[PDB]
């Protein structure tokens, strides 16, 4: 049941390209900060950090290219409150600061739970 | 180790509206359950394409659903390769799917 609700949360997933002059190997350290920093982030409920460690290419659907996707992040909130004082945090601005760092391009999308 | 994770960023067909792809995003849940090899599934629409992104924004079109599937180990993920309900679930995959992008994903933490 907690898994259950913890799904229809507000959540977005962001897709991450690393700046284009950072190496792989710091740009892995740096997701690993970004999630140290995310912990006891006013207003979020989750934060995860994954890398692209693979691209299978051989699809049965057609194939879509985005270019290189480098890491893939998603934040949950438990509320509309909630995410507004993420919204209003310093915690947060601090949070991007390092965020604009270590990120080259970002793709945020708003999800929504169909079941 | 970590469950192995895939995920999908997918786009619905040409010929299909948002409502139908909608609804075949629900069937192809449902579908599913119980599938050999596959610890879960989930698909959610994009509700929003927010721009307001202060690091340098990335246009990668129009993406319409996002899919994920986990396999608890290399050894189920194989079972579903070799599945006759994964290849039928696929085949639905293929009419309510116009395009798709995996990622295979590493856990750092
Ligand atoms: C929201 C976020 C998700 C993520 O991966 O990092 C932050 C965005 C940012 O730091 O600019
Ligand atoms: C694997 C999958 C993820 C997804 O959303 O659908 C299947 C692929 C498919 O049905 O073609």
């Amino acid at each position: 049941q907690f898994e259950k609700i913890e799904g229809r949360m507000i959540r977005i997933l962001y897709l991450l390209v690393k700046p284009e002059s950072m190496s792989h190997e710091q740009f892995r350290k740096e997701c690993v900060v970004h999630f140290q920093m995310s912990a006891g982030m006013p207003g979020l409920h989750k934060y995860e950090v994954r890398l692209v460690a693979g691209n299978p290419t051989d699809t049965h659907v057609p194939y879509l290219d985005v270019g290189r996707i480098d890491a893939i992040g998603e934040c949950w909130f438990a509320s509309e409150e909630q995410y507004q004082v993420y919204m209003e945090s310093d915690i947060r601005k601090a949070w991007f600061e390092h965020g604009k760092y270590f990120i080259g391009q970002l793709k945020p999308f708003v999800t929504e739970e169909l079941v």
